[PDB]
């Protein structure tokens, strides 16, 4: 028997109208540019697969990220950085400026555009309804383009969104899981964030898709409004799942495995047991009320479903009445 298969419902062929060498990235020469135009100023961060800092161009005295990686294979620093040049420019997306190697560690560093982060203290405490409909806004524009270059995110989560709250800028960040969709493919499923994970990758459905973005965009959007970070709390991978199945219940948990014909690890079964899907009402209080609206929880809802092929769009996210009011204040 084995899985059904799936496609995208948008952007499906995209990458497949293009010139190979857009999306075969095995074939990218990489230009390295002069490590000396660089001195690196502090340490911004630490991040498992890279380390970062702020550093500035003698060249020309602008100030700029390095991001120095750890021992990767090539496909895939290659990948990192045609996604980047693909997306450079597009909305909200981050700025690959250069490229260069030590001569000695030989270690690659990708250089970009400096942008700001404002500290999570000032953010978390003073975002309000707007704010959060405005940026989530912006996540939107950043998915619906990359979805649209034929360019899946597969790490959308807090850690890979950057918010400069004085120039009210966002950037989406971090491009190192991101993978390029074609119909037919098969990918890897323990890829994003274990809180982020959609379900297609906690039963190991690998033929997955754009779709993949948008429960993490949910997965964001929920612990905003109801401030639970994070919103969907698992101990290890399977109980994950079972943290969700304790929210949507489930009953359209099977129905997905059953539509899919997915085999569920034996080991799931005899942990998931029976739920109900949970009304979102019990997630409000009085300290969360003023994020959560009629429009918040449908948008919400229509996100976080355990069939990839019937979340939102990022498009379609755009044009709910959650963001009435950002699009109107935007023209
Ligand atoms: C390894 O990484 C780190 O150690 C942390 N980094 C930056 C990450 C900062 C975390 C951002 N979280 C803020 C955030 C994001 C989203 C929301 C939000 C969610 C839902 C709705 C609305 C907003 C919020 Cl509240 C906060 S970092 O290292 O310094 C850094 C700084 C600049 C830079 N430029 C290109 S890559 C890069 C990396």
């Amino acid at each position: 028997s084995g899985p059904v298969p799936s496609r995208a419902r948008v952007y499906t062929d995209v990458n497949t109208h293009r010139p190979r060498e857009y999306w075969d990235y095995e074939s990218h020469v990489v230009e390295w540019g002069n490590q000396d135009d660089y001195q690196l100023v502090r340490k911004l961060g630490r991040g498992k697969y890279s380390e970062v800092f702020e550093a500035i161009n003698i060249t020309n005295n602008e100030k700029v990220v390095v991001k120095i990686l750890k021992p990767v294979k090539k496909k895939k620093i290659k990948r990192e950085i045609k996604i980047l040049e693909n997306l450079r420019g597009g909305p909200n997306i981050i700025t690959l400026a250069d490229i260069v190697k030590d001569p000695v560690s030989r270690t690659p560093a990708l250089v970009f555009e400096h942008v700001n982060n404002t500290d999570f203290k000032q953010l978390y405490q003073t975002l309000t309804d707007y704010d959060i409909r405005f940026y989530m806004y912006e996540i939107l524009k950043a998915l619906d383009y990359c979805h649209s270059m034929g360019i899946m995110h597969r790490d959308v989560k807090p850690h890979n969104v950057m918010i400069d709250h004085e120039h009210r800028k966002l950037r989406l960040i971090d491009w190192g899981l991101a993978e390029f969709y074609h119909p037919g493919q098969e990918y890897n499923v323990r890829v994003a964030s274990r809180y982020f994970k959609g379900p297609e990758l906690l039963v190991d459905y690998q033929m997955y898709d754009y779709s993949l973005d948008m429960w993490s965009l949910g997965c964001m959007l929920a612990s905003m409004i109801f401030r639970k970070e994070p919103f969907f709390h698992g101990h290890d991978n399977y109980d994950q799942l079972v943290r969700i199945a304790k929210v949507l219940g489930t009953e359209d948990l099977y129905d997905y495995i059953d539509k899919y014909n997915i085999e569920l690890d034996p080991r799931f079964n005899d942990i998931l047991g029976r739920h109900s899907r949970k009304r979102w009402e019990r997630f409000v209080h009085s300290e969360n009320q003023h994020l959560v609206s009629p429009e918040a929880l449908d948008f919400l809802d229509k996100l976080l479903r355990y069939d990839h092929q019937s979340r939102l769009t990022a498009r379609e996210a755009m044009e709910h009445p959650y963001f009435y009011t950002v699009v109107k204040d935007q023209a």
